[PDB]
């Protein structure tokens, strides 16, 4: 599929798609500006999993949950991939904390999809 571009949504900003090599991959503002990508991306796909019916949502806003999902999950793999790599204290917390923003937002995508599968 494409690679990543940021589309302007009616909640916010996600940067959806394929993650270019370089994304959260070594700047620690460089690699801040993609972590902010990734929150962004999580706050959308929270607000919708909040905002949506399971069963009566438009086939429209479940394509974009499915590429949020995807993407983020991928994004998910370069934060765990990228922690073991850093010493800086404060951005170390803040690959922390997205992460477990992240299994959150999974663990609520999960029970989405179950209203959406019986």
């Amino acid at each position: 599929g494409p690679m990543a571009t940021t589309v302007s949504t009616q909640r916010g900003p996600v940067y959806i798609g394929e993650l270019p090599q370089d994304f959260l991959r070594i700047q620690i503002g460089k690699l801040r500006s993609e972590l902010e990508m990734v929150s962004g991306n999580v706050r959308v796909m929270s607000e919708m999993l909040t905002e949506l019916v399971p069963t009566q949502a438009e086939p429209a806003d479940l394509e974009l949950l499915q590429e949020l999902n995807r993407t983020c999950r991928a994004m998910q793999q370069r934060v765990l991939e990228l922690i073991p790599q850093i010493a800086n204290e404060q951005l170390t917390e803040e690959l922390l904390i997205v992460n477990d923003n992240l299994n959150n937002v999974f663990l609520r995508h999960e029970r989405f999809e179950r209203f959406r599968t019986g």
